[PDB]
DNA sequence: TGCTC
DNA sequence: GAGCA
DNA sequence: TGCTC
DNA sequence: GAGCA
DNA sequence: TGCTC
DNA sequence: GAGCA
DNA sequence: TGCTC
DNA sequence: GAGCA
């Protein structure tokens, strides 16, 4: 539910900043909320300070922010659903993809119909204090019939082979056509209080 | 094609400034522009300076404004065609409705797939001088998937009972938000030039 | 082959300048050359002085304007021949497409298996000096592989039923991103002389 | 995946400036770049600190830089991969070669589909504390329809003869027209930071 | 002479 | 449309 | 150029 | 309708 | 950023 | 390699 | 808050 | 990225 290192001090980390990757992707530190632009790839890294158990996965899901909207399952708005610019494996509806992966799995809750996406966990590479996962947001938060303007949090969740949860994390995500300017206006505005 | 009065000296008339109707539905002489609201009833005026032949009927139809789409149908948005926004009659994918009238024929040209409404033709009022069809545009201009930010055109005909071609007026049309402000936009712009 | 008004007084005739559609075509009369960008359409005016006889089509061709290319056949570059941005109705390798005709003639040549598209003449609207025809451009012409930067010439001739020439016109033509810079760069080039 | 010396103290070395061949091939350390012109000849140093095993091999890959291509084979634009400059060895549409062996292996991978090139491993000559391998690029960074001026990366892995990785090395490459005048170019951008 | 901002 | 590519 | 107050 | 999005 | 002189 | 494309 | 220049 | 939408 909430942030939740685990026995295995998992939680998220963030592209530093000034690096041109800035410009379609952008993550703001006193928002811990992340600005970008639809379908471009969001580096995500996870830190943990033990070594997962064999067959540790790793889930991405979006849920929308407001209680008064929690319950709606997020996905993508009709238009974008009909625009085929799937990658073969993401199917049409599904708003989080990930990318450099041929083997992921696109999930639909049983119950509660939500979408999330789920790889194998991978170990940072040599000398490497963190693994570095692709993320990309296939609407943007504004779009009509979708998330039509409702902000949302992706929660990223570290699970051992059974589905057990290990650990979990979670940002807030803005998908726009200018993240800079706009993680800048709503940072000035959060300053306004500081 | 081109504006056409024939026989009839029929033509289009707009509802005169300074009514409260002007909120959701206002017209540009000098752009022979309407700026209206989604789902608003906007009155029309037909003029003719004789009585049309017995049957006669009045065809509304949209179609984009530059040669650039002139040939791409104008339809609803995916999102609004999903609404549920029906009244009974019209198909959910048509742009235009008429509204007042009971009888209203909702067709697609078999070899260019356009949308059109059809209407009896009615006289005017005793002591008129016109005869209003009220129209109502189910999509934003802006509509993602749908007319994508591209002006149209509103092209209405009078015709015989035979299809055959009487006379032809049309106007532009911009469904937004504001109709008050986006209109002293295009008007101040274009005036600029004389 | 060249110029040729025959019996029809029958040339060509461009858009005004100063019209927005400028940006992605503008045409230069000092140089009768048309600046363009790819699949944008242009305005191509059609004058006769006479009625052309019943059953009388319109042809557009390109060919290489230098002779050291002149047998060359101008086709689309190897990329945009598979780009999938086909029409439904023009051949993937066709260089120049007609647009608001669900009618057009995509040919190809037996002998010198040039590409050319025909469409029925159409007179000019009531009131009207000339009819209006929309061709477009599929290709760049600095497109590797294809037009690779060699300047072509683009061929309308009036012919009646039977294939027979009746009138032929013709102008120059740089498919380009920047008509607007490039044209003046050529005009100015040119009037270095005059 | 990351740069690696291994056990065999495996990592690359390039030509010296200023030989001539740096018109068609000129290396920048401070940006571990490689400028070089379509079909040139780029020489590779390969060192080791010591002998790899018996039956020890080189592979070389290219893929893109940028995570949001990172998926997508780096392949020949479809105009040079029918141009027919075929050494007899290559694959049309391989975008790496090597030249000066008769017999290397052209491969695609099975389940990514990218490109390699694999030749024997070669120790140095007596001597030397390098071996040279001669590599050439294609096509042109900058090629429609194929890198379409997204920068790539060239991996260089020592495999053992069952294809273990023993060591792994990469730098970043650009082929262009100009290598020297582009290689300034990055190199001034990139100076004025330091 | 095409592409990013 | 300007500046860079 | 659409949405919240 | 104004201000923000 | 590739091509002509 | 410079200048133009 | 997305799109054109 | 700026200005307009
Ligand atoms: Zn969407
Ligand atoms: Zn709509
Ligand atoms: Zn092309
Ligand atoms: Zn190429």
């Amino acid at each position: 539910q909430k942030t939740y290192q685990g026995n295995y001090g998992f939680h998220l980390g963030f592209l530093q900043s000034g690096t041109a990757k800035s410009v379609m992707c952008t993550y703001s530190p006193p928002l811990n909320k992340l600005f970008c632009q639809l379908a471009k790839t969001c580096p995500v890294q996870l830190w943990v300070s033990a070594t997962p158990p064999a067959g540790s996965r790793v889930r991405a899901m979006a849920i929308y922010k407001k209680s008064q909207h929690m319950t709606e399952v997020v996905r993508r708005c009709p238009h974008h659903e009909r625009c085929s610019d799937g990658d073969g494996l993401a199917p049409p509806q599904h708003l989080i993809r990930v990318e450099g992966n041929l083997y992921p799995e696109y999930l639909e809750d049983r119950q509660t119909f939500r979408h999330s996406v789920v790889v194998p966990y991978e170990p940072p590479e040599a000398g490497s204090e963190y693994t570095t996962i692709h993320y990309k947001y296939m609407c943007n938060s504004s779009c009509m019939g979708g998330m039509n303007r409702r902000p949302i949090l992706t929660i990223i969740t570290l699970e051992d082979s059974s589905g057990n949860l290990l650990g979990r994390d979670s940002f807030e995500v803005r998908v726009c056509a200018c993240p800079g300017r706009d993680r800048r206006t709503e940072e000035e505005n959060f300053r306004k209080k500081e």
